[PDB]
């Protein structure tokens, strides 16, 4: 309901339709100095984000959230925190976090920051 | 090696060794637009976190870090991820998830945003 907690969760819900549906179209919601850091491996800009998002075989994959918290920060950007799992057809692959910090740049909500972990946690 | 990451894996080990010695100091990492969100219980500044903080129903805690992720922000923050394992007493040791968000204020590196959750770790 609050204002920050309906822009996380929209974006989440876009970033994960985005990526099960359209990876390609991901960079769109990235900015030169955003990062990524995938199970360890670090990507830091967009450049660099794009190539791994893209390099995924992930021909298949689908994120379930289970659950989702949304603040927001003290110069207004929104940090994001989902824990889910993400599945394969329909049998349960990885279980796994995800942080995001979204900031709002031109009248655009981006990611700036990417973190995500794969986790043997149910949930 | 890189800045962020020596400060934020800095800030998470003082963090934790306070959290797993003296609760009630932890109020020296937090300032009053700190918000706190706890399995999903939200709390903000420094008074309100300390005080639901100190109030877990513990005496002896101890975080294990089995993962930590730092990188920086557009706005001269460092963005903390940290997975690993939870024992609290005689508690079955339980898995957790927590993000911090640091900013410099006052010469001081002080979290503005942190969110933690837990695993239904089960074993």
């Amino acid at each position: 309901k609050p204002i920050w907690e309906q822009i996380g969760s929209s974006f989440i819900n876009h970033y994960y339709q985005l990526f099960d549906n359209d990876r390609t179209q991901l960079g769109a919601i990235y900015i030169d100095a955003s990062c990524l850091t995938w199970e360890g491996q670090q990507f830091q800009g967009k450049a660099a984000i794009v190539e791994k998002l893209s390099s995924l075989p992930f021909q298949k994959i689908q994120h379930s959230i289970t659950a989702q918290d949304h603040q927001p920060t003290p110069d207004s950007c929104i940090i994001s925190m989902v824990v889910g799992q993400l599945k394969a057809d329909e049998d349960p692959i990885m279980g796994f976090h995800q942080m995001f910090l979204l900031k709002n740049i031109n009248d655009a909500w981006v990611c700036t920051n990417d973190e995500f972990r794969l986790a043997l946690h149910n949930f």
